[PDB]
């Protein structure tokens, strides 16, 4: 299945990488800063998964209750296969009612970009259905690995959705505070 | 299939984003003050296929006859849902009878690593035999994408190999070399 190599790529060659030292950075950036006197970032790194595939190049400018505040302290590798890539990841804040409400490290699940351009390339075979099944598939899968690995304990939140086409204007920053609020 | 999705995702995740600028920052090395006449690296990127995703974190000890050379300067990072991220490529002298004989941007595929921890977890379902079909099915996919990629013409090597069951004889430095020299 292209879901479930995608959902054990994701794991193997991020999210291991990622999720060991992440509550440490954390806790840097919440003492280290000010900036600024005015905090906080929640524990956890919240994954978007839009089943629609639908990534946009700016996080920030695409809704209006989520503005991106700055980035977490830098990450170097040394795990196999990485030697020196440097990482980084972001800190929204998340607005409601022009309040309060959220902070927290928020990034998009990079293998929906792919499931994307799957479903645009002839080459690749896939419709856009097969892309909608393959993405629930791949969340479902992501889910059960992050469970039992030891690497991700109470330090990852997984965030799936569809935006209706019927109706209403979906608020991103609803559902992610709705997850938040915990 | 599970390759056809690690394909893909190679394609879309790191070498369209990594290609681009690959000849111009080789090029860049290749011109330096400090870069001693000795030893203009080749301007393709040799990606290593073990088709038993066999990776070690450290290449240049696999074989003697393969010493890490130096780094190409850091790349910086654009693109969507990875900003500012730093990547690096390593450069690697090939010997032949003891004295250099070659010098190439050289790497192992990511999701060969992701292929073989599949094969040692249980949750993935995945066997050993699985994992060979999968390595060759990925080495084909990936081949087919770069075949007609815009991104990836005449600045991408692939180097698919199996070491024999009659000798550890066989050396990557003289198939590294063998594609090198053309
Ligand atoms: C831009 C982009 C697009 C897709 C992937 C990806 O599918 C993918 C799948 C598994 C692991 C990675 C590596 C990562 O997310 O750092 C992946 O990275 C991607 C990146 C960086
Ligand atoms: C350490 C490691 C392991 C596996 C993958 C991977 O399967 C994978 C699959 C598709 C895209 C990426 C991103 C990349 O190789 O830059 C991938 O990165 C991985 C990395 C960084």
């Amino acid at each position: 299945s292209v879901a479930h190599g995608l959902a054990w790529s994701y794991y193997i060659g991020y999210l291991r990488l990622i999720l060991p030292e992440l509550q440490a950075r954390i806790r840097t950036y919440n003492q280290h800063y000010n900036n600024l006197l005015r905090g906080a970032v929640s524990q956890r790194l919240y994954i978007l998964l839009p089943l629609d595939c639908g990534v946009p190049d700016n996080l920030s400018m695409a809704d209006p209750n989520i503005r991106f505040l700055d980035k977490l302290p830098q990450q170097t590798i040394d795990r196999a296969g990485i030697k020196d890539r440097v990482y980084s990841n972001s800190i929204y804040e998340l607005l409601e009612n022009g309040q309060r409400a959220g902070t927290c490290v928020l990034e998009y699940a990079t293998p929906l970009q792919t499931l994307f351009a799957m479903s645009q390339y002839s080459q690749a075979g896939f419709s856009r259905e097969d892309r909608l099944e393959q993405a629930k598939l791949f969340c479902r899968t992501l889910e059960d690995i992050l469970a039992d690995a030891p690497e991700s304990q109470n330090n990852c939140r997984l965030i799936a959705y569809q935006e209706p086409a019927d109706d209403s204007s979906f608020s991103l920053s609803q559902e992610v505070l709705r997850h938040l609020r915990q």
